[PDB]
């Protein structure tokens, strides 16, 4: 679904904490300064505003199992499971991808000034340049997911706005209100009172009034 | 499209490097040292490694017209025009989104110990948490747009495989070689030999082989 795991790396003299999907192969990772349960939940925040994730596995180290890091797991919605369960298919996708990693930055630290840059490139070649047998890539695979499940909910699921057209690509003055009579994916239908004449307007060419 | 604004932000004594989308309004920030353009051309790798952006506009500053910046943006195919352009829609958006930054900011920061938590926090109620008019959050319209991209391409285009069947949610032996009868979002389409009816597998129960 979005379940990720979260191990700790080490790397000559740095420390990486590196994240994998378990679905799509994508990976995140970035260095810290040691192993504290208080560093780890400033990565969790920033790893969450990435990725909206739902459930995470990891080993039983101080930093994962600390009663701080337990309520921000449950305050962000998280299923936080402490200690690594027996599945053949995500344990032999963590392990291939974090043998690659290291060998893509072995190659790509000479490049750079900064090992932080090497190890956005790395990232970069991992999860946008390499492509399956499908042809898509690890980043195209997480996506695809996460459009799938908006779908799910808005399919199982009265509006006004104003609105603007476009003459060779620039904006007009502001219309309305009126009735929003369907919302599509990045799309209104709305009837123009002066033409007498359906239209089709873009998101960014509307503005939505709030209800009550 | 896939067109960003990146701008330096002071708050208090910290400088905060801002990046917003100006199609879904997808934010994107990071506190900096300086404004030389050696740890720009950092962050410039961080947030290319997110996103995978096209084009990009910013003023003449001097870490955005640095040769070694416009070479790094030509590296990763980002077409940079230095230099604000003149646009009532794009240029809207991003004064509400600065603005709208600094005020979430004053608030979340007495909740965490570290400023980094609180600019974190800050993504996460601006890009997740917020649900415009459809009821789609600004980081909702960001995937929409990646995965309409991708079925552009795919849309205007023999594979051989190994694959496994799952019996109450475990998966079995490795099966094969056999034909990719069909690729599709996800799933391919296989024949089995043993029993000789037609069979879908899921992307991680497939294991492809390679071209010549």
């Amino acid at each position: 679904i979005d379940h990720w795991q979260v191990d700790y790396t080490h790397y000559e003299d740095k420390i990486i904490l590196v994240w994998v999907e378990t679905n799509s192969g994508l990976i995140y990772a970035e260095r810290v300064k040691g192993e504290t349960g208080q560093e780890f939940r400033v990565q969790t925040m920033k790893w969450y505003a990435m990725f909206a994730p739902k459930s995470l596995q990891s080993d039983n180290g101080p930093a994962f199992v600390a009663e701080s890091t337990q309520l921000l797991m449950k305050y962000l919605g998280i299923e936080h499971t402490t200690g690594i369960p027996w599945n053949p298919q995500s344990q032999a996708l963590v392990e291939r991808t974090h043998q690659t990693l290291k060998n893509t930055l072995e190659k790509l630290i000479p490049m750079f000034n900064a090992f932080e840059s090497a190890l956005a490139g790395t990232l970069i070649t991992l999860n946008i340049k390499r492509k399956g047998g499908l042809g898509t890539s690890p980043m195209d695979i997480f996506i695809f997911n996460k459009e799938q499940q908006r779908i799910q909910q808005q399919s199982k699921s009265i509006r006004f706005c104003y609105y603007r057209t476009r003459k060779r690509g620039h904006p007009g003055e502001w219309q309305g209100p009126t009735q929003v009579l369907w919302g599509g994916d990045g799309a209104i239908v709305v009837k123009d009172r002066g033409t007498d004449r359906y239209l089709v307007i873009a998101n960014k060419d509307v503005k939505f009034i709030p209800p009550p």
